């Protein structure tokens, strides 16, 4: 099993039926790699909260009977992947309201047309897949007219070899629908339909149409061409088959100029060349299309590159060349893309980039380089961020203001290339530096200019000697990250108190991995919540003490357990549990006798036993079954009644800010993993079968106490249907600790109209106001967690 | 401190001189992450047998002087690893006479040239190593024609362009001298000197010849290729760079075929290609090498093989196919391998293994299949020993006679599977059964025929129930291993007494981690000396006792020390000291006063240091009622 109480898996354990030892509650089952055979009605009448319901893959089914899926109305997807049905039912898919897609690969469809298929009551039917068939006509039945939802399809590996007109009639039917027609990948197909009255493809718009491996000649494959004239089309993929780019080169220089003759009068706007095996890419290639607003080239091979190849492309926005570089590069590669933004050159082998190499650009704002080149940066535009990994040394970068976002990630780098590239850059946020290597550290000359400099990780690394410079004397609200940095602890025994004195928003330091004798502590920071130290051969104690730390790991550390330093096993005992690590990873290194033994066991005696172990097992045992009992909200369960939740809050629509962020996070963020202080709602849980005054009625028979949200727009709608209650049966009177009333805001005396209702709870003077300062925040919580904790008072006097 | 005299470490302790607390017999010194920088003569004078002194390693030595290492000849190894040597002196190494192997990995070499290299009073040097230097010249100084025992050197990183033949002349001088040159390994070369009066590789015998990653394009590759004409070596590893196989594909498909034009003169005899990423093999690649006696593909991505891949190889030997597999498979892999015996395919992701799979074959001698597949032995030759672990449940085996050894852990089998693999295979020896959960037991048609049978081990498993029948009634000589079979107490009551009667030859039956309740003795056996028998619940006595037995172990049991069985405790005691087991890790469970006491200190009377902590005990337990209602 994946996940207890809800995903559970069963692959490949050879059984014949179902398996009903699953609890009800499953909301992803697998069952794969075994046999069933016939599916005879009420199959699943067990679980009922499933989405993932992976049925069908080699499981080798025969025939299919109805109301087989009756019980599963929340069934999102089901993949009938590898199977053999023979039979199809009409009324086999009955029940199935929130199913979206369905896979029906290689389903066995001997029974090949569609017309047939029943997939007329799924509505929310959005991707239905159809790969590996033998459907022989792409006839669309009159039922993809009730498909609204129906987003994309996937027609791969049929058959189908003449496209009609006619077999395209209820796509003119929709006005707006999106379609993904994914036809004609790997087929066999031979010759369309031209002219007539109206193009097959003619005022059809089609959200993508894949064409992976269409024919068999280039002279076949040029009268399709010819078809799919007149079609505004988002996507059109011509995969699998172009070995060559150019003016209109193909297979055969003879008719391939009657290819593109075709797409010259419709209005591409993404064209995709992936998995095309591009060796060479002539000069002009996308001339005719200048409205390609993105084009896409994945996994490729391109060596030819010349000056006017990308020429035609006008307004270019995306493109992604996804390993197909390598061969050597050329200066000046996109000369005719001003408008281009999104580049994607990810895994690739080139060389050196030359100086000028991304010349005549301006709107470029994302550079994706991974694993591109040893980049080489001279000429590149504004671009707010770039990721630059797996690389090596890198030269003068030169960049502007722009960039706020940059990445470098297992490369080679120096102290000079860090230094010029934030100078100009104080609206730099997130920066990563993981397993870099670094060579020299300069004193002050590396991470200059960046105030807004936020996330910092110096991982992995080296420097000149050992740590002994302040670097970050300039960035505030600097979170570094200090891995294992090989710092020698000689150079660290006069560590610079100037290098922590500047930092003050600092959310943790990690000084794990490292290698130092003596742990120094500079408590001048007032904003460090944590402190991870870890694998390390510290041993010294500081009275210096941080006053926001909380959480601070010291585990698996040479730590000397003799009569030399009590000191220090001294203070971390007094430092409580409440400022310490996992106890459980502590163990004592040098002591030869006494090896595995937690900080938190020793005995401090100055420079039988089984009478010690005795005792002391003894006061364990006098201790820990008397403050389990006394250190461990209301319990539901010794409750007189079945109450479901502990408080009801009632508020406004207009105040959802609040009670999202703080009410509700506040009040569950204790013992949410134990579910005890439970909050109920009147839009989160609700009942569509109830009406809308009762259904607060209900919640409040259920929870414990009532909590309201007084406001000024609480008053507008979110009383008027309270009051109205109290005025025909009474539940909550007026001293009692049954209702709570809380003030977020002040509400004036015009607000309140003739209810007299109101002016009832606030005659007691009973609410909690919240305060207006920030040093007042607890208080409030305090009592807010404390009078639905009270114990309601009684009914007699 | 790893061992009392002899083996000493001090990792990490940062001292400036050495450490004079150690003595004199110490054999092995580990100086590391520690300074000492200038190293002066008479270093160490205390210590005379060491051999494993591995002094270097980041101890960023700036200069040495001679007469270091003079009292140290039983020295073996030095690895001066990660240092940072400025000045070299040359009589530095002065009074090593039995110095093999020598590490001077990133020994910071400012000083490219070789030339002023003092390793000529090293005789036995056989491993001298050189990795992550900057040596520029591949010029073999004449100092190589004294090391005779010179075997193998490692020229790694470093930087070396060009090759010239004046380079290679002391190589030629010596007539039998193996060498396995690991040059041109990472480094930035360019090209080399072809034709002249002699190929630079003319006329020179080497061991080994690794080119891990030489060029930086296929273009000026293959100029090398070309030098290394005529050239007889038995091994050559082209490793990090072809991403592909084929008729002699590479990189580009236009300059890969002048690659095998000079390496088809030289017959290759070993081509291994390590770490090379090769994802698609096509059809025919070793076709001009058909003197490649053996071969080897670790660490690869292998997705699809093709019929005629493995064409060309008329006398394969070993071929060690290490992490490679996944992908599925199609049918007759080594159809022409007729002559091939050993193959290694360890760790792989292999889903189902089809019928027809090792055709074509007949000389495989060793089939090692650890973590292969799910294995489904059809059609496989006369294999001798064959290693089938890590995997799942396996169909009907089909081997004969001449497997003499096979093993099985960390499975899940039946009982078909065992049976008939046995009964053809009387010559067996050696079998492990750890961790297979075996899941139905047969009375005895599971392990038949195998009188031969040396060691057997039935460690983890589960029977039909429980123990109730006898299943080595035909083997002899058969070592048992009853560790933890899952038995239930209620049907080893009446355990058939024809078990272990048929065992005479038997050194020692182990009966550990069981669970059962009666320990019966059936001393039938004459040459058992050992039983084990611990963690289990026993507690009945038999006088039969076996005559050559000496060491019984019978600790951690749950034995009731009352007053109800008193025969039985009085047996363990008869037994003398000679004929028992550890008595420190044997405690009274059912009491509850008298509790962690062993059964040679109970006392025998009919229905006093535990005592007081008894009392203690007691008392505190009397003393805390009263005080803590008290309290708070
Ligand atoms: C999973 O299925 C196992 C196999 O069930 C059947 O076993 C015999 C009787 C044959 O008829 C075979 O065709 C069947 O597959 C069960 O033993 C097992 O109990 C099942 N798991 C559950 C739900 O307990
Ligand atoms: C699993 O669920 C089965 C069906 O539960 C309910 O049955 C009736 C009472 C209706 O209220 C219906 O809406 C539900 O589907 C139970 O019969 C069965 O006991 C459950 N399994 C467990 C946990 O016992
Ligand atoms: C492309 O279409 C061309 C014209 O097809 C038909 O030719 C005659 C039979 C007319 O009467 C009418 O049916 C059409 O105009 C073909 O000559 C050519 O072969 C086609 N290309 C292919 C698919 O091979
Ligand atoms: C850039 O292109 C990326 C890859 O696109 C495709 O992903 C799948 C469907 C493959 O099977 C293959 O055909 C292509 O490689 C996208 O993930 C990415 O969204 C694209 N950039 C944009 C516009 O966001
Ligand atoms: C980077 O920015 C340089 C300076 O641009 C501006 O100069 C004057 C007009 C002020 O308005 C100032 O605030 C700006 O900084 C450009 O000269 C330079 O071309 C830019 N770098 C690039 C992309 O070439
Ligand atoms: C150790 O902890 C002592 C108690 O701290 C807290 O005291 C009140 C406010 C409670 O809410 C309780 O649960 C807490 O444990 C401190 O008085 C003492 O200063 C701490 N030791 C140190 C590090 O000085
Ligand atoms: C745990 O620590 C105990 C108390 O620590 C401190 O002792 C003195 C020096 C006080 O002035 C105050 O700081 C604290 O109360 C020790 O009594 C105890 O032995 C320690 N436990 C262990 C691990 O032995
Ligand atoms: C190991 O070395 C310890 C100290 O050595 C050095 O002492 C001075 C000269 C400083 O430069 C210091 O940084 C060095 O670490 C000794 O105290 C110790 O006794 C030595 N270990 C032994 C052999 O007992
Ligand atoms: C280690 O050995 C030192 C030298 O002892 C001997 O000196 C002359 C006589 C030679 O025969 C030489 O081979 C011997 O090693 C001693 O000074 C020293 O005490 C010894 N260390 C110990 C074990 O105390
Ligand atoms: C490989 O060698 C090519 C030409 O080989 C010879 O070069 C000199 C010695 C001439 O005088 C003549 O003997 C030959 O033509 C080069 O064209 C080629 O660039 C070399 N490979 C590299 C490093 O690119
Ligand atoms: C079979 O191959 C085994 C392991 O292969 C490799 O050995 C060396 C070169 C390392 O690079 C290692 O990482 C590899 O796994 C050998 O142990 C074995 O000797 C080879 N078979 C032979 C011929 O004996
Ligand atoms: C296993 O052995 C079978 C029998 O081989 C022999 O048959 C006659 C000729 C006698 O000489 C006898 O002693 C031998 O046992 C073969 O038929 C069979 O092919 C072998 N199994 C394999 C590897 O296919
Ligand atoms: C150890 O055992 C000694 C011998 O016990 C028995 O002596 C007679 C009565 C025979 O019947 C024979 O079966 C046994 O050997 C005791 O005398 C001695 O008390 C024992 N030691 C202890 C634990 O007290
Ligand atoms: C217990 O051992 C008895 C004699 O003990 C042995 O005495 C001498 C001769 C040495 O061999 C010494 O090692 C022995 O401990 C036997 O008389 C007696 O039969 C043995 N008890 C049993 C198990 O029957």
């Amino acid at each position: 099993s994946c996940s207890f109480d809800g995903r559970i898996a069963f692959y490949r354990f050879c059984n014949l039926t179902q398996v009903p030892q699953v609890l009800n509650t499953t909301e992803r089952l697998l069952l794969s790699f075994n046999y069933i055979r016939t599916v005879t009605a009420s199959s699943f009448p067990f679980l009922e909260q499933l989405q993932l319901l992976e049925l069908g893959s080699q499981y080798t089914p025969l025939t299919i009977d109805k109301e087989a899926f009756r019980n599963l109305p929340n069934l999102r997807i089901l993949d009938l992947g590898s199977s053999k049905i023979y039979f199809l039912h009409p009324d086999a898919f009955q029940g199935l309201f929130h199913l979206f897609e369905l896979r029906l690969y290689f389903c066995g469809l001997s029974d090949a047309v569609l017309k047939d298929g029943y997939f007329r009551n799924l509505k929310a039917l959005t991707r239905l897949d159809l790969s590996k068939n033998q459907i022989r006509s792409l006839y669309l039945h009159p039922s993809f007219g009730k498909l609204n939802s129906l987003k994309s399809i996937d027609f791969s590996s049929n058959q189908i070899f003449l496209v009609c007109e006619h077999e395209l009639e209820p796509l003119q039917g929709k006005t707006l629908s999106f379609f993904s027609l994914a036809a004609n990948s790997l087929y066999s197909r031979v010759s369309v339909d031209w002219g007539k009255c109206m193009n097959p493809f003619r005022n059809m718009v089609l959200e993508i149409l894949d064409v992976s491996g269409n024919g068999w000649t280039v002279d076949i494959t040029g009268n399709f061409s010819n078809a799919i004239s007149k079609s505004q089309a988002f996507s059109l993929i011509l995969a699998h088959h172009i070995m060559g780019a150019g003016f209109g080169f193909h297979n055969i220089k003879d008719p391939d100029q009657n290819t593109f003759a075709g797409l010259a009068r419709s209005s591409v706007r993404h064209l995709d060349l992936s998995h095309g095996f591009v060796f060479s890419l002539n000069s002009r290639v996308f001339e005719t299309l200048k409205d390609l607003k993105v084009l896409n080239l994945a996994y490729n091979k391109i060596n030819k590159i010349a000056d006017e190849a990308f020429y035609g492309l006008d307004n270019l926005q995306v493109l992604n060349l996804s390993y197909n570089l390598l061969g050597e590069l050329y200066s000046s590669n996109f000369y005719g893309l001003p408008k281009v933004a999104y580049i994607d050159l990810q895994k690739n082998h080139i060389a050196i980039i030359q100086d000028q190499t991304f010349k005549f650009l301006e709107k470029l704002q994302t550079l994706d380089l991974r694993d591109n080149a040893l980049t080489t940066i001279h000429f590149i535009p504004s671009i707010p961020d770039i990721f630059l990994s797996g690389n090596k040394l890198v030269t003068l970068p030169k960049i502007n203001l722009t960039a706020n976002l940059i990445h470098l990630s297992e490369n080679r780098l120096e102290n000079l290339d860090i230094l010029y590239f934030l100078l100009r850059v104080p609206h730099l946020q997130i920066l990563i530096l993981n397993q870099n290597r670094f060579s020299s550290c300069s004193g002050d000359q590396t991470p200059s200019e960046n105030p807004s400099l936020e996330q910092l990780f110096l991982g992995e690394n080296m420097l000149q000697l050992a740590w002994e410079t302040e670097l970050c004397w300039d960035v505030f609200e600097g979170l570094s990250h200090l891995q294992v940095l090989y710092l020698n602890h000689n150079y660290l025994n006069s560590l610079p108190p100037g290098v922590f004195s500047h930092l003050t928003a600092l959310r943790g330091l990690s000084l794990n991995s490292n290698r130092l004798t003596v742990l120094s502590h500079n408590d001048l920071p007032a904003n460090l919540e944590i402190l991870d130290i870890s694998r390390n051969q510290l041993l010294a104690p500081n009275p210096d003490v941080f006053v926001s730390l909380s959480v601070l790991d010291i585990t698996h550390n040479k730590f000397i357990c003799e009569c030399e330093l009590s000191t220090f096993i001294n203070w971390l005992n007094h430092t409580n549990v409440t400022i310490a690590g996992p106890p459980a990873d502590i163990y004592c290194v040098y002591p030869d006798s006494f090896s595995g033994v937690s900080l938190f066991s020793l005995s401090t005696e100055g420079c039988f036993s089984l009478f010690i172990v005795c005792t002391v097992t003894l006061t364990l045992f006098l201790m820990t079954i008397l403050t389990v009992t006394k250190f461990r909200d209301h319990p539901q369960g010794t409750e007189p009644d079945m109450y479901k939740y502990d408080a009801y809050l009632c508020f406004s629509s207009k105040d959802f800010t609040w009670v999202q962020n703080a009410l509700l996070k506040h009040l569950d963020t204790q013992y949410s993993d134990q579910n005890r202080f439970n909050l109920c709602f009147e839009e989160r849980d609700f009942v569509p079968g109830e009406n809308r005054i009762a259904n607060i009625q209900d919640a409040i028979w259920n929870s414990r106490k009532i909590v309201c949200l007084v406001s000024r727009h609480f008053l507008r709608d979110g009383w008027c249907l309270e009051a109205f209650s109290y005025a025909q049966g009474r539940c909550l009177s007026d001293l009692n600790s049954a209702l709570i009333m809380v003030v977020v805001g002040s509400l004036s005396q015009y607000q309140l109209m003739k209810h007299q209702s109101i002016r009832g709870f606030v005659q007691k003077q009973q609410y909690l106001r919240w305060p207006e300062d920030f040093q007042d925040v607890g208080w409030f919580l305090h009592k807010l967690s404390q009078q639905i904790l009270k114990k309601e008072k009684e009914k007699k006097k």
